[PDB]
């Protein structure tokens, strides 16, 4: 199951949605938390809107983004942070991370009320280039920004 | 104002076409050869085919590839190698490099018959993941490969 986290935002020429899923078995091994040690996969779905000012066609996945996350259980105060990594599934690329929830004994990450924040930086931080000549050039990149979501976490999708 | 280089190749779930155009100005600075030192901008246009085996939607740009090129003037025997870098223009993302031809201080890269080779490695080299679970997983990435083109360079179009 895919559970939507809050409502998707249209910001800075992109549609930015958050969902969580069952833990994802991913390769290459070692880069991310193993699926068996996780309770969910947190995903950011980020695609260009129409009239994207940085030259991305409508619907294209936005690549080379840096996406940090903060996940807060507002009931318990438990907080965890990390970064999502780029990967591909049978239905296309996304940003994601396996996350231990109930499995994490270092904090109160069980069923409850959560706040999720993404801190998103533009592709130039990873060295992705942009044409700036008059003939082929595009608009300047957005400055780093945050999007916030509130959701109820009800357990690993079933 | 793109000049086609040879015939496009379809392999490993991708269409791989090459074009050149006038030199472009890229940010961030100090990575790509400066436009004034160049004669052309070489581009690799790489998009998913139908039924891409790694889950990329048809038409999507293929991101996180490592791509080198070798360019050989078959008339003079002059050969140069470099890297293509990911970037976005007003027509979307591509891999490209500004290249000195007539302006190459070594000489031998003027108007003539050329062989161009791309050497391409998969996204895992750059930390890109893939789902491997039964429900949403995708197959292995291609091993490093090359594709070859033949074309006539008719001079700097700047
Ligand atoms: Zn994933
Ligand atoms: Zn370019």
């Amino acid at each position: 199951g895919e559970v939507p986290i809050g409502d998707p935002k249209e910001l800075n020429g992109m549609e930015i949605a958050a969902v969580y899923l069952q833990p994802i078995e991913m390769e290459p091994r070692g880069i991310d938390l193993a699926a068996s040690l996780a309770d969910i996969h947190l995903e950011a779905d980020i695609h260009a809107l129409k009239n994207n000012p940085n030259g991305f066609p409508e619907g294209f996945w936005m690549p080379y983004l840096t996406i940090a996350y903060e996940l807060k259980n507002t009931d318990t105060g438990a907080i965890k942070r990390g970064t999502l990594m780029p990967m591909v599934a049978d239905d296309g690329p996304h940003y994601g991370a396996n996350i231990a929830m109930e499995k994490d004994k270092k904090g109160g990450f069980g069923v409850g009320n959560y706040e999720l924040t993404f801190y998103i930086s533009n592709p130039e931080k990873q060295g992705f280039g942009r044409h700036v000549d008059e003939e082929t050039g595009v608009g300047k990149w957005f400055e780093p920004f945050k999007v916030d979501y509130k959701f109820k976490y009800t357990g690993t999708p079933k």
